[PDB]
């Protein structure tokens, strides 16, 4: 499924991801827009290290989730990746959560590094009263 902007806002908000471990909603649209453009089916195999990124939020499967032919898979999230690829999203945030319980936080994804932090993300939530 692809989320409307304010349709996913509403949606995390609802999933109490605003605030969680001190990470605004405004930040967690940064990262599913600039990881998947809010759509839950992307995909992306990572060919140097044979593991494959999954879902709205590119969770990667080497660490987080499950598929069976990731090289050295730790599964700390406990979940099949085909869960991150639903268009109900309980389970990609349930893992999300679990991601940022480690000290790195929303850091563990490079793409927050590289368009979110130190910007102005608000416009990410503007308008969708949340």
């Amino acid at each position: 499924k692809v989320f409307e902007r304010c349709e996913l806002a509403r949606t995390l908000k609802r999933l109490g991801m605003d605030g969680y471990r001190g990470i605004s909603l405004a930040n967690w649209m940064c990262l599913a827009k600039w990881e998947s453009g809010y759509n839950t089916r992307a995909t992306n195999y990572n060919a140097g290290d044979r593991s494959t990124d999954y879902g709205i939020f590119q969770i990667n499967s080497r660490w987080w989730c499950n598929d069976g032919k990731t090289p050295g898979a730790v599964n700390a999230c406990h979940l099949s990746c085909s869960a991150l690829l639903q268009d109900n999203i309980a389970d990609a945030v349930a893992c999300a959560k679990r991601v940022v319980r480690d000290p790195q936080g929303i850091r563990a994804w490079v793409a927050w590094r590289n368009r979110c932090q130190n910007r102005d993300v608000r416009q990410y939530v503007q308008g969708c009263g949340v």
